[PDB]
């Protein structure tokens, strides 16, 4: 029933009750486990040529006006019994409904807090919610999303922020940004298959280049956002250069480092995520914080599908590259992750390090079992990609599942 | 498309459908409601002692998918061997309530097992276990005997040979044969004044058991622990390894010249030694099996956990970093010194080793030679990913699927 929790660190041991309000089911069974999958075969968010069924939509509406009054102590008042019979008067006569600000306010940050993947929750509670919902063309989201990412960014002191596009609805196309983060560098396939700048990037550069974009030739071309309003084809945007920040590496002590000419942005803004508040579907709604450096220094850099420098640090640092025993690899990682703790701190831009992360995480798993008797972790998500056991999170056993207010994957609109 | 689970890999983009997951016959803690994959002992497999006699038609049935795993092995199922075999089994059974394994039944079954264990890296050398047959051990002195052989046959002077020891399956309602050590070595854990611990935290409940019993303690850091033996329903006997049979590999790094002065060391063969081997339904309670070190285990984790040696702090001090910071990446660099000293250490004595990431490719290897051979392998994501430079090495891009396949390893109560 409920599955108790221990951290091998401590001895200490809490049981998870909050995982009993799950109402979705996620890839594993008592067979097989299927945790480290990173996307669902199925839980998916298929189509919207129809309306959801009445009587599911319904139930998801009320449970979740019941966490909003519950979150303002007013539950069982007027107000609660009133908002439920406007939402079931609604969906009744139009098979949908629409949530008032403060209750989108309310969804966005719980989706946030349910993120099971995400190490820096204990942040939740801080997050600016734009409501950009009377929007009707790519050009007004080019606007909004030029507003969110000015004021996200803040001149290096980073602030989390959410801009929440018109919903799904029922046989009309979605609100969609094809870019999978607002900010992203250009994938150029050249000669024999290789790449320039971030092989992650390459189908979106095309898709880009497709629709009109003039590419460039370098390792960091800030890609165009293509912004799609409902059954429309996508539009092209350039984002004025000085409000995209960025950060030049250079390490503390290595002189040559910087003679790489490696660099990052500062703003990590998901965009290609669909947020669902009490049924209701938001197909684009970009979200940012700030990067944790490991996310830049070890998998952005360091991985050998992305921009693979390994190598390349290793000889600048004259290591033996000839066999694996002389850990070479974990050497330069650690350097370069240093590099962009050390840049990001120069230039005054917010960023957070694996160590001061973990122990946040921590903190907010306490604060969490104290306040709805658990947290939904995902802990190959959690667990730093270097010195894992290193961190506190490691040691810590972890229950995942699915609550609502949700972050969910969804197909790429194209 | 296929009706099995879609396994990708993201660094090659390369897809493959894991169907051997459908021969599981035992489930695991997870729920389509919610996933419980990274707690270390759910209470699923855990052989907890089950006294009485078990159920004659669940044995039989174990017992029977047992016997055709082996003669599908060796390319003979539907013949007559197999169903006489099968008949020889359903008989002994009828009449004694259990059964026994040929040889060459215990020799594949003990492979298989370590073949299917989830959690284990270095699987891709399955094939290569040397099964000592103990099965007509009758005394806690004997069972000292069998495991000095074991060392000495393993440890090998350095060139380390995977091996493992089978003693006595469990009878009704008779006592089991057990190794009460968690490991055949280990080194002691001192309860201090303070509160403290000198030595292994990880081991004071063993090193305060083997004193109950008789032992006459040391003081140091690294002091090696007897072992306590139990027959059938005899209090365990406590034995001292002889100590020229624990080879053990003094600690030193390549070019930081103080760390010899650390006084580190490390012995050279880990023999997991209180996990139950289950085959065919049979349960052998004491069936000690060793391979060789992947250097994280002891770099890592063994040396600087915190609940372990926990020695981050003092190295990073010996390399004068800033440990008032996390931005300083003092941990993370110790760290790496402290792997590289194992390595280096351990090629240095001759002894064998294998850093992590041999270990990871090598791994790969085998999940594509297990593709081909059994259209799938069971892996435990976070098990298999090493505690440090995880994304560095290949397992962490590919995706894995775990399940329980029987033969198998299991964790079992402490006989205490
Ligand atoms: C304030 C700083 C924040 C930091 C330090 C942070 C850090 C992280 C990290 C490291 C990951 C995993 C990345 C990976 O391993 O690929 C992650 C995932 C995630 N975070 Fe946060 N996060 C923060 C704020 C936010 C905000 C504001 C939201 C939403 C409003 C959010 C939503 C998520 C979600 C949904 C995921 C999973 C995305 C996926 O499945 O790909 N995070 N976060
Ligand atoms: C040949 C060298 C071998 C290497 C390098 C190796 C390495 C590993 C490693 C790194 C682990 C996980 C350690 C941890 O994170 O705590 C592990 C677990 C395991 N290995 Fe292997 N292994 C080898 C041989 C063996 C042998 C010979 C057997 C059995 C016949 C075996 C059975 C297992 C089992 C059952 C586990 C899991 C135990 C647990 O859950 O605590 N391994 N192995
Ligand atoms: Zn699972």
């Amino acid at each position: 029933k409920f599955p108790r929790v221990k951290n091998w660190e401590l001895g200490s041991i809490t049981y998870d009750t909050l995982c009993a309000q799950s109402q979705q089911d996620g890839p594993c069974t008592p067979r097989r486990c299927l945790g480290s999958l990173v996307l669902p075969r199925k839980l998916q968010t298929r189509p919207s040529p129809g309306p959801p069924p009445a009587e599911q939509l319904l139930s998801q509406a009320r449970d979740f006006i019941n966490q909003y009054y519950s979150s303002i102590k007013r539950s069982g008042s007027q107000a609660h019994e009133e908002r439920l019979q406007e939402v079931e008067a609604e969906v009744a006569s139009t098979g949908t409904y629409h949530l008032r600000e403060s209750e989108l306010v309310f969804g966005a940050k719980q989706a946030w807090r349910n993120a099971p993947r995400c190490v820096g929750r204990i942040q939740w509670g801080k997050l600016q919610v734009f409501d950009a919902r009377d929007c009707s063309s790519a050009q007004e989201m080019f606007t909004y999303i030029c507003n969110h990412i000015k004021y996200a960014t803040n001149r290096g002191n980073l602030r989390s922020a959410i801009t929440v596009f018109p919903q799904r609805a029922p046989g009309r196309g979605d609100f969609r940004i094809w870019n999978s983060q607002l900010v992203r560098y250009a994938g150029y396939r050249q000669q024999d298959g290789s790449v320039r700048g971030d092989p992650a990037n390459v189908e979106i550069t095309e898709l880009c280049i497709q629709h009109g974009w003039t590419p460039g030739n370098g390792r960091f071309d800030v890609l165009p956002l293509l912004l799609q309003a409902p059954d429309e084809a996508p539009e092209l945007f350039v984002l004025p250069p000085e409000l995209v920040l960025e950060v030049p590496l250079e390490h503390p002590t290595l002189e040559w480092f910087a003679a790489l000419g490696l660099r990052w942005y500062a703003l990590p803004a998901v965009s290609n995520m669909l947020l669902e508040i009490g049924g209701l579907e938001f197909s684009a709604a970009p979200f940012s914080g700030w990067y944790m450096s490991t996310e830049i220094g070890t998998r952005n850099l360091c991985d050998p599908h992305r921009y693979n420098i390994l190598e390349d640090v290793a000889v600048c640092m004259d290591l033996d590259t000839r066999t694996t025993s002389s850990l070479w690899k974990d050497k330069a990682a650690v350097e370069i992750n240093l590099a962009v703790l050390h840049s990001f701190q120069l230039a005054k831009v917010t960023i957070v390090d694996h160590h001061a992360a973990t122990v946040s995480f921590m903190k907010h798993l306490d604060n969490e079992q104290k306040a709805r008797g658990g947290c939904p972790a995902d802990w190959a998500w959690i667990v730093p990609p270097i010195s894992g056991s290193l961190t506190p999170v490691f040691h810590q056993e972890m229950v995942n599942y699915i609550l609502s207010p949700a972050f969910r994957y969804q197909p790429d609109p194209w």
